[PDB]
């Protein structure tokens, strides 16, 4: 497992004002729990606490 970013495609954070919306995403894929974070590189995003490896993350690069 890891704590990072959750990403939809193609290698882009979910973005969030709200962390009752960022543990809910993060939870529904199995990590133990999550916030809203920002991160200026990405701005506001959910970060997931536990998140499965299996789940793909942000990593750097462009988002598209």
């Amino acid at each position: 497992v890891r704590d990072a970013y959750i990403a939809k495609p193609h290698n882009c954070v979910y973005e969030c004002a709200r962390n009752e919306y960022c543990n809910d995403l993060c939870t529904k894929n199995g990590a133990k729990s999550g916030y809203c974070q920002w991160v200026g590189k990405y701005g506001n995003g959910c970060w997931c606490i536990e998140l499965p490896d299996n789940v793909p993350i942000r990593v750097p690069g462009k988002c598209h």
